[PDB]
């Protein structure tokens, strides 16, 4: 081989200066300032939203990889460092690449068996000699021995699509679009949505550190040869210096509960709580339906998407949780760096998103029954609860339209109240026949709490009339 082609391409690297924190700064999406507070009324309930202006920022060498088939994502690959590398898309440096040697950590295997030496790296040439080893390993301590996978755990509110890619990367959008998330319904302040994902690792393939960046070519690269691909100081070189192989599974939370612990139960759930038979937790463990996309969870090395209820979710933890060489698994994350001077390339992303939360609040009815030996007259006021959409409390008054009217024996009503009444207050009165003393409160309450049913019964005589108030909050 033609030494000083080899030196002039080893030199031209190592004179390349660049800012490294640039060329992997990904932003997102800006968004103008936002506030918003915003009830909403629906058949059963009041919900009170809340929209503001969140960002979410991360650091991260660990690229996730959505993809089942990627030949460019192999231990050793060169990778180009421009825009597509940021969104997982990478410019594979393809030339003549001398011989790399690779070491894998899988349990029980002696250190000098977790070397394999590829003479032309490729994604085709170390599953090639990754095979080989599993299949040995396999029946000597895969059937033989009961080996966990090494968990990973995730979680996040889905609030919009670029939020997501930031949490999960920016290949999340295939694996985004077959969880069907719809945001407007998050938007809506109708439903809650959790994105999990999960990952079982069976085994990291690594590449000891690179002494020289000419050590990865053979001799015939030529430094013409890599400005005729646009490789240059601008647009640099990196190298994938591990990847983890194994299952993984991004699975979404949909539910239309917008209790407080709907993250409570959703952690629950995650957790393997024995959660119990009636909390609210079950309520709405119980309305939530489940979409799940699994990458590398059986031989067939490909991408399943299924859709279920929760307790589809403890049986997909389960199947990939241990480890035979049955299946070599698919490659789940990967690591870079720069191949000028090793230094682990750290990927700085954000986005503005629209975080909304929310309230509800029951829908309530109160009974009245009027079976006494008297005329009775109700007295029946509440506020309204509404919000000016700088965003303060607003309580507007309101009255039972059949207020003041006289009522005998036998009169039943149901007075439906929403969600958003508050400050109820109550007063009956009843008419003895005499002067003196002609009304007689028979009831009266200020600050009623707004409960689902309430019956205030009233019956007796003129002058000694009974009450009864009812409750039964569920």
């Amino acid at each position: 081989g033609s030494h000083m082609a080899n030196k002039a391409v080893n030199d031209f690297i190592l004179a390349m200066n660049y800012d490294k924190k640039k060329l992997l700064t990904h932003q997102g999406e800006s968004i103008e300032n936002r506030f918003i507070k915003e009830g909403n009324q629906l058949p059963d309930e009041f919900v009170v939203i809340e929209r503001k202006k969140r960002s979410l920022s991360t650091n991260t060498s660990d690229i996730s990889v959505t993809a089942t088939n990627d030949s460019r994502l192999y231990p050793g690959a060169l990778l180009v460092v421009d825009e597509t590398l940021l969104e997982n898309n990478p410019t594979l440096l393809a030339v003549d690449r001398a011989p790399m040697t690779y070491s894998i950590d899988l349990p029980g295997l002696a250190s000098s068996d977790s070397f394999l030496q590829v003479e032309d790296p490729s994604n085709s040439s170390v599953r090639g000699a990754v095979n080989d080893l599993l299949a040995k390993w396999h029946q000597d301590y895969g059937q033989v021995n009961n080996v966990p996978a090494r968990m990973q755990y995730e979680k996040i509110t889905a609030h919009s699509m670029e939020q997501l890619k930031v949490k999960f990367g920016s290949d999340f959008e295939k694996t985004g679009n077959s969880l069907d998330i719809d945001f407007n319904s998050v938007h809506s302040g109708e439903k809650q949505i959790q994105i999990v994902n999960f990952k079982q690792i069976y085994y990291t393939v690594s590449v000891d550190a690179v002494k020289n960046p000419g050590d990865v070519f053979q001799d015939t690269v030529t430094v013409e040869d890599l400005k005729q691909r646009g490789i240059s100081a601008e647009r640099p070189l990196v190298y994938i210096s591990s990847v983890a192989y194994g299952r993984q599974v991004y699975l979404k939370l949909e539910t239309t509960s917008k209790s407080d612990e709907v993250e409570a139960a959703f952690e629950a759930l995650i957790k393997g709580v024995k959660v119990a038979p009636q909390t609210e937790w079950k309520q709405i463990l119980d309305n939530t339906e489940v979409k799940a996309v699994i990458l590398g969870g059986d031989p067939s090395s490909g991408a399943r998407v299924v859709t279920g209820k929760v307790d589809m979710v403890e049986d997909l933890i389960q199947e990939g949780s241990r480890f035979t060489a049955d299946h070599p698994g698919l490659p789940i994350s990967y690591t870079t760096s720069f191949l000028r001077d090793n230094v682990v390339a750290t990927f700085q992303n954000s986005t503005d998103y629209v975080e909304t939360k929310v309230t509800a609040y029951r829908n309530g009815d109160l009974l009245l029954d009027h079976s006494g030996a008297y005329v009775a007259q109700y007295y029946i006021t509440w506020d309204e609860l509404s919000y000016d959409h700088q965003g303060k409390e607003v309580l507007t008054p309101k009255a039972w339209d059949r207020n003041g009217q006289d009522l005998t024996a036998h009169f039943t009503t149901s007075i439906p109240l929403k969600g958003n009444v508050r400050n109820l207050s109550v007063k009956i009165r009843e008419c003895t026949g005499l002067a003196w003393e002609w009304w007689r409160t028979v009831y009266e309450k200020t600050d009623l709490p707004l409960v689902r049913k309430r019956t205030i019964s009233i019956w007796g005589t003129t002058l000694y009339p009974q009450v009864e108030d009812k409750v039964e909050n569920d």
